[PDB]
């Protein structure tokens, strides 16, 4: 089919389409996640902007993948994004409880691939997601792990105040 | 009668003089909440300057408003601004509640006087409102709610504590 | 219900979460576009760019309506972005036609929202989408006409030397 | 035997010396189209230049392959340097798919040698090739598959003019 296409199996070009439309229903969870923290009523700057920029980092995530399907000769076959699990997140610890496990979903979704890539013997593919995203989920999951850490330290009954001091204080 | 004034009817000119004074009591009711702030048994700065803004943008406000007055060929018809509605202003919460409720006061002026240029055929009117204030108050109620919103979680025994952490790291 | 919610209805809400909704349908389906152009087979470096900056576009304007749905004290509501009509975009002409049709019905369903915003009497609304959807739209589609129109000019014998020129020197 | 080798095969050596000789025969076959590109019956000077980096390139390539044999504790062995496929390159076209033949199987060198090295074990022989080969090699066939199909595009009875176009407007 493609001319460029090398040692990239149909089983690779499908999870990174299927990787791709994780990352757009993380972006897409985290885009819900961003706006849920800036509605009046919740009020979370710093946890909407959190979350805004988790949104962009998920993009730039299905976009350099959509660039590397297409360096590689695959085809990005596009499936309909799913609604964000939540329409609304509760408190700022259930949301980064949320936040994580979407996140430990992409980081074992990237796994799952590179385990796949390295069944396929794809080096190209290992490289992309080691140089691109392996690290930068486990740097995300550890920011999240220290969110979630402060957010439950910041507990209790007090936990509105501690929800307020971890956005003004922690995120920006 | 006016030489320039063109498509702007009695009702609307006097809709605008009566915009003007609610907009006059809300600098003047942001007065006594700048100062009051200030106070020292009140002692928060940043509530204080929060709403010496608010006294500042509502008098942006009356400002432009008798601006467009003069600029239609109306009469700026002045009142009496009476005085604002509390000598004490309570707590932050108890402030910013009257202060939001005065910003949907008059943000339902702006609509009010939106709907009688609708009414009445003024697309001026409706370009000014719409470019110059229904979007302030809209923002502003919105901050407002974020604000009441931050000071509803800082409520509770802590109130004393979570009024003055909201001064510091909000309105700084 | 929200406190900062003032005129602003449950039907502006909804058509708001539908606009969203085709906002991000409409942005995905450009994410497809935008890496159809990028495929080895297509190669159409200006034309897949040209579509990275329509999903950019329509990802502001899904942004700037939920910052808006926020500011209004409307619930975000999120439904599944449904898969993007096409992952083969056929040659330049076909795809900067999907596109206008696209973009038409986009600019459709703002023209609706503002109908909908003049039958609820909400001028924030018809503000919002005047100062950023409905003149977005019209340059845009304009944009998009002036596009096909040089396209169906350069289509002729072979239209692969139209089309290349077509990226080359528009989208350049 | 050198005294800094360390978990670096015969096999790895010896496949590391013909890959070096792959990438010579790729600068040497870069050289012979990059000059047949500049001759006066073939002039275009952007598919000349085009090719003239691909030689710096792949010289790139086998100059970063030595560095790593002498880092590993390898010995570069130096094969004749076969003479590239052409003495006359043909069109456009033709040059570039012997070319992109020429990367495909330079890539598959690199595939066959990480392959290699991950029988072997050699973790450092893999990051390296990751590093510096393997993502070079598919940005450069994705490269070289973007201009085929727009030589291909420009083909037909059209010929010389789409391949002057793609010279002066894709090789600028």
């Amino acid at each position: 089919s493609s001319q460029i296409r090398q040692n990239y199996s149909t089983d690779v070009e499908a999870a990174v389409n299927s990787l791709v439309n994780l990352y757009l229903q993380a972006s897409y969870t985290y885009l819900s996640l961003g706006f849920y923290f800036d509605r009046d009523d919740v009020a979370l700057e710093g946890v909407s902007h959190f979350f805004r920029e988790l949104a962009e980092e998920k993009r730039e995530g299905y976009e350099r993948l959509l660039k590397m399907q297409n360096q590689r000769g695959g085809r990005a076959l596009f499936q309909d994004i799913k609604k964000p699990a939540e329409d609304e997140w509760g408190k700022t610890p259930d949301a980064m409880k949320a936040a994580m496990a979407l996140e430990k979903k992409l980081n074992q979704a990237l796994l799952d691939l590179h385990a796949l890539g390295s069944a396929r013997t794809d080096p190209h593919l290992c490289d992309f997601l080691e140089t691109h995203f392996l690290d930068e989920e486990v740097k995300l999951i550890k920011k999240m792990g220290d969110h979630l850490t402060n957010l439950h330290r910041l507990g209790g009954p007090e936990a509105g105040l501690g929800e307020y001091l971890f956005e003004r204080l922690t995120l920006k």
